[PDB]
């Protein structure tokens, strides 16, 4: 039974609520991004309207086989009317197609739902600048001061250098990046760019990238594993057993695998820095783990909310225990105190 924090009051609208069959008095179902915890339950047999970004639509059509008549893509940064309610979609800085949704209620209330996001200062020069926000539905994934991590740019720097270095030393070495959903594509395509390679992957994952409105994408990707010195494999498969077998599969074309595992936060973030990282080596294979987050750090989130100054905050992650909920409320109170609003 759809929880309260997936419902927008005084509309027929839910957000990311496809796993409760039909929802009591929902004219329109919004989807913030194409990640399975958020789209769970969508199928070819979905007959209610779905509102989403262009890229999330491409994905629903081609991957889930949702019928064209039910997919309502909207452009970003554009005032759109939907069932007599003004909405706007903002870039979320999460994965391809991911959006934040501004709802302008008939009664004059204004609601921001962030879906999944990584807050950034460039958001403060959007249509959010222009007016007051009464309720914030907040991605609270890393809402705790321990969670610091480096900028996406820093991590992609580290990844490129490690890749180039290892391949220049040994031009029979293969680079492997682990994946399970969209997002984290800048890791593997930035590596492939420096190397002068296309990225080799399965046909399923090849299809998925074809959905993403990437300029020139056909020059960048391939299924031909043999003509390709950066490869994508399921994250499940990024270990010595699964790497060995993969190195066996390439038919004597590579003597060495350098791999990256894009993990979110991990406890080693509290002690070690990004330039000071080391891999786990078992023979000719080396497996790095890098902290590429697609969610706000504690500080990023704090600064975003102190700038936005909402009247009320509703968390959408870590809400299932009273300890989590209790700890988050305290931090929100402190932020308000620190600022005065
Ligand atoms: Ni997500």
């Amino acid at each position: 039974t759809c929880p309260f924090y997936k419902k927008i009051p005084g509309t027929g609208f839910t957000v990311d609520a496809f796993q409760y069959g039909v929802v009591e008095g929902c004219t329109a179902y919004f989807l913030t991004h194409f990640h399975s915890d958020h789209y769970a339950g969508l199928s070819k047999h979905f007959t209610f309207p779905v509102y989403c970004s262009e890229i999330t639509g491409n994905l629903l059509k081609n991957k889930l086989h949702v019928q064209e008549q039910y997919i309502h893509p909207l452009p970003l940064d554009t005032e759109c009317i939907v069932n007599g309610v003004k909405v706007v979609l903002l870039d979320a800085n999460h994965c391809p197609g991911a959006v934040m949704i501004l709802f302008y209620l008939p009664n004059g209330t204004v609601i921001l739902h962030t879906g999944d996001f990584r807050a950034d200062p460039s958001m403060e020069r959007s249509l959010l600048a222009d007016q007051k926000v009464h309720m914030l539905y907040l991605d609270t994934t890393y809402c705790s001061p321990e969670y610091t991590f480096p900028s996406q740019q820093e991590v992609i720097r580290f990844a490129i250098n490690t890749a180039f270095e290892a391949v220049t030393l040994n031009p029979h070495a293969l680079v492997v990046c682990g994946t399970y959903s969209i997002g984290k594509e800048k890791v593997f395509l930035a590596i492939a760019d420096v190397l002068g390679s296309k990225v080799g992957m399965s046909q399923e994952k090849y299809k998925t990238l074809q959905c993403l409105n990437i300029p020139e994408i056909n020059s960048l990707i391939t299924t031909d594993m043999c003509s390709s010195l950066v490869h994508l494999l399921p994250m499940m498969q990024i270990n010595f057993k699964g790497l060995q077998s993969h190195l066996k599969k390439c038919g004597g074309k590579y003597n060495q695998i350098l791999a990256f595992r894009p993990t979110g936060w991990t406890h080693s973030n509290k002690f070690t820095r990004i330039a000071d990282v080391i891999p786990q080596t078992k023979g000719n294979i080396s497996i790095y783990g890098i902290p590429y987050s697609e969610h706000s750090s504690y500080l990023e989130m704090k600064r975003f909310v102190q700038w936005l100054k909402p009247q009320k905050i509703i968390p959408t992650v870590n809400v299932g225990t009273w300890k989590s909920r209790s700890t988050m409320e305290k931090y929100f109170r402190e932020w308000k105190l620190e600022a005065g609003y």
